[PDB]
Parts: C-alpha cells; sequence; structure tokens
C-alpha cells in the first residue's frame, strides 16, 4: 500500500474534482470513520445492556430504552456515512464503465454527473443533520429520564450510559458533518464559477 | 361465672343506670370486644409486612405505608373502647369508694357523677368517629394507592392487604359506634327527663 494508491483510490478516476473534494473531503472522511470505529464498539457497546428504570415492573426497560433511542447515534452516523459515501461510489463505478466501453472499443457527462452526485452528498448530509436534530434535540445527553410509557407505571427514572462521552463524541461528529456540508457547498460554487 | 355476676360486673354497683346503658349498652360493648378480638390479629396482622409498592427504592414501603395509615384502624378502635370504657371504669371505682367510707364510718352527686360520665362517653365517642372520618374518608378501602413521599420517586403504586375483609370489619365497627351512640343520647334524654 503507497500513497499514490490510496490517494487514487479515494479520489476515484474522476478528472473534474478539484483539491477541495480530493484533499479535504476524503480526509474528513477518513476521520470519520476512525472516530465511528473507535467509539461504536466501547462508548455505544452497552447502552442497552445497563440501561435501567428504577422500577420493578417487567418489561419497563426495553419500552423506555425504545422510547428515548429510537435509533442509536452509532447506527445513525453509520447510515449517514453509507448514504453519504452511495454518490461518490456510483461515479466511480460509472468512470470504470466509461473506461471499460472505451476501450473495448463525454466530458461534459462526467461533469453533469459529479455535479449531481455533489449535490446529492449534500442533500444527504442535510437530511441526516435534520433527522438528528428531530430525534435529539441538543447535543447534550442526560444523566436522567422521565419514562411513562406502557407497562410502566406512572413516571419512572431510567438512567443513560456514558452520558458526558455520548456527548463528546456527538460533539465531533456534528463538527465532522458541518465541515463536510461546508465543503461540498464550496465545492459545488467553485465548480459553477469556473464553468462559467 | 355466674350470669348475675357478670351482669353486676358490666352494669357496675351504681343504681341510677336505667335499661337502656345496663342491658343494651354492655351487649354492644361485648359485641365490639369480640369483633376486635376476632379482627384485629387475624385481618390486619400482616397490613405492613405484605404492603409493597411497584418499585426498587429501599425504603418506599415504610415511608409510602406510614403515609396512608398514620394509625391503623384496630389501634384506633382499641384507643377508642378504652376511652369509651374509662368514664364507666371512674363511676365504678367512685361508688366502690363512696361505699368504702360509708362502711368505715349521696344519692344526688352519684346521679350527677353518672350523667357527667355519659355524658364525657357520647363525646369521645363523637371525637373518635370524628377522627376516623378526618383520616379515613370514606367507609370502603382500596386495593390500589398512589405514593409520592420522600424518598419515592415521582408516583409509586402500592397496594393494600386486604381492602375488601377490612372494609366489612369497618362497616361493622363504625355501625357499633353509632348504635353507642345513640343508646347514649337516649340515656341522657331518659334520665334528663325523668328527674324533671
Ligand atoms: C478502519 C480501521 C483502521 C485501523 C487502524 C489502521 C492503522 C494501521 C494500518 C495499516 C497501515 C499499513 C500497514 C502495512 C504497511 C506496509 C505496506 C507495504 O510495505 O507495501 C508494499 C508491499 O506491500 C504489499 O505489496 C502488500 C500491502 C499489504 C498491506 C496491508 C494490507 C491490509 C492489512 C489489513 C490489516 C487488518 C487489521 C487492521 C485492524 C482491523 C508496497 O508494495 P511494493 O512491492 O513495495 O511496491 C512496489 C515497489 N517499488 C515501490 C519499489 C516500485
Ligand atoms: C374476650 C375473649 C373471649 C373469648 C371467647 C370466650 C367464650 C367462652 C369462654 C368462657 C365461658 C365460660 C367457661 C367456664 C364456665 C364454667 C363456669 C362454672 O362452672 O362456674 C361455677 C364454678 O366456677 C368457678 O367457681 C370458677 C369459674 C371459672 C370460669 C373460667 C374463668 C375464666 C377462664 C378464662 C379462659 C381463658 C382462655 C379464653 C380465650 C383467651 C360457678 O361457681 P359455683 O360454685 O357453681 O357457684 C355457686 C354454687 N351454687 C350456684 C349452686 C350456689
Ligand atoms: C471524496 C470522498 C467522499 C471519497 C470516498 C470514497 C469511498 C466512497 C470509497 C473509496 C473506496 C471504496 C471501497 C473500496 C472497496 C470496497 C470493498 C467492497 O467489497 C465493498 C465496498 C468497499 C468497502 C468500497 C466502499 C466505498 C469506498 C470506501
Ligand atoms: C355500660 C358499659 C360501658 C360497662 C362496661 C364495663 C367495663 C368498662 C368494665 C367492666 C369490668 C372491667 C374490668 C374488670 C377488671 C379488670 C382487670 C384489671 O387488672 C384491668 C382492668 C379490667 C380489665 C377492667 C376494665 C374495665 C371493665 C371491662
Amino acid at each position: 500500500m503507497n500513497w499514490t494508491g490510496l490517494y487514487t483510490l479515494l479520489s476515484g478516476v474522476n478528472r473534474h474534482s478539484t483539491a477541495i473534494g480530493r484533499v479535504w473531503l476524503s480526509v474528513i472522511f477518513i476521520f470519520r470513520i476512525m472516530v465511528l470505529v473507535v467509539a461504536a464498539e466501547s462508548v455505544w457497546g452497552d447502552e442497552k445492556s445497563s440501561f435501567i428504570c428504577n422500577t420493578l415492573q417487567p418489561g419497563c426497560n426495553s419500552v423506555c430504552y425504545d422510547q428515548f433511542f429510537p435509533i442509536s447515534h452509532v447506527r445513525l452516523w453509520s447510515l449517514q456515512l453509507i448514504l453519504v459515501s452511495t454518490p461518490a461510489l456510483l461515479v466511480a463505478m460509472h468512470v470504470a464503465h466509461q473506461q471499460h466501453i472505451e476501450k473495448k472499443m463525454i466530458s461534459g457527462t462526467l461533469w453533469w454527473t459529479y455535479v449531481i452526485s455533489v449535490v446529492f452528498r449534500l442533500l444527504f448530509e442535510a437530511v441526516f443533520m435534520y433527522v438528528f436534530y428531530l430525534l435529539y434535540p441538543g447535543y447534550a445527553m442526560v444523566r436522567l429520564v422521565k419514562c411513562d410509557v406502557y407497562p410502566c407505571p406512572n413516571t419512572v427514572d431510567c438512567f443513560v450510559s456514558r452520558p458526558t462521552e455520548k456527548t463528546v463524541f456527538t460533539v465531533f461528529m456534528l463538527a465532522a458533518s458541518g465541515i463536510c456540508i461546508i465543503l461540498n457547498v464550496a465545492e459545488v460554487v467553485y465548480l459553477i464559477i469556473r464553468a462559467c
């Protein structure tokens, strides 16, 4: 493994991307992947097993955990990474297919599809940011929550596992997503300006 | 033990009480004593040991039981019986003392002290009825209670032991107390009418 191969793999074979999406976006993507890898198994490993409520009612822990955590942060970020990386994979596959078909026997089409893929990537980033805002208003996570879902009688106190570490990693991931959004917008603007 | 001795002991040596307070009040007193004896140990024996709340908080059962049962029905009725029987004991002791002092060496004084003792007995009956009404509004007892006393978090469901049997015995004791009140009022009225 060399640098000239890793850089080519990350950038794809596309020849229209500038240094914003070729030197900076790949680095932020690697940063997000590494943070998700080092945080998924350790911090969020026992989010449900150590989630306890102050009640004797059977089945209250599971219903309260599902009520307060419809989909955990780790899985939300994994889905966000997959959806954000899908258009880049599509562009790389399309470039490879065009190279194959020209070998066995255009620039504007590649430029347009790259612009469309960057727009879709920005749209996915914004959609996942909005979903995270809807599900979990506020970056901070609290230690104690009040759960009144059936079958829990009245309202019970349930305790979250590692609120502070999860808050730190949430801040990191949200900052990385914001940087990605800014870089995508800058890339779109630069391409439009240079094309005109 | 013969009837002519039990009747004399129950009525005392007082010669002013009519058949209302000599034949009927003693029977109702015996009825109340027997009901209290057969209900105190069995029905109310495990009122606190089997009082459970739906929570994991230590010490919530005791605080909730004390909140909802400041003083149990059995002890309230025992204190009521003792206080109601105190004036009769005082009258009997006074009659015995007068007999002793006249032997070693009046009717109006005995009549007045008997009337005063009956009035005090009626007052004690009314006071204990009012106290029971204040502490436990309504004869019926519920199975489930909502307890929000410290240290219990939020509101917890606590379960009472034998609500229906305790309701039945409460009805019996309240009916007996009402009959005693009516008989005391009738005795006072009869004495006042006959004296004038
Ligand atoms: C997302 C998770 C990240 C975790 C943190 C990772 C951080 C650290 C991880 C990785 C850092 C890199 C480690 C190896 C570096 C040596 C490379 C090398 O010598 O290349 C040379 C030889 O190499 C080859 O020909 C084969 C290259 C294999 C490298 C390892 C493959 C993946 C290992 C997966 C491990 C799985 C377990 C990992 C954990 C699950 C290059 O070939 P060459 O013939 O010299 O080139 C031509 C010669 N010429 C130039 C003179 C003309
Ligand atoms: C509040 C709780 C209530 C519970 C329900 C109770 C229901 C049932 C209970 C009780 C009913 C009565 C049982 C005994 C009746 C026999 C009486 C008798 O024969 O008397 C005779 C003899 O007797 C005596 O001389 C002594 C009397 C002792 C009686 C028992 C004393 C208390 C027992 C306590 C027990 C403790 C355990 C109880 C449970 C804790 C009378 O004497 P005599 O010499 O014949 O008289 C003169 C002779 N002449 C007439 C010919 C001139
Ligand atoms: C500018 C940034 C966004 C470019 C990022 C490039 C990403 C989307 C590309 C570069 C290399 C790609 C990987 C290359 C090889 C494989 C192995 C295959 O069995 C599953 C997909 C997987 C794991 C690809 C996933 C997508 C991937 C990680
Ligand atoms: C008209 C009605 C209210 C009269 C009722 C009479 C009551 C008050 C009298 C009759 C016999 C009495 C009992 C006779 C003997 C004793 C034994 C003594 O060591 C304690 C008190 C005790 C237990 C007395 C308590 C009061 C008593 C039960």
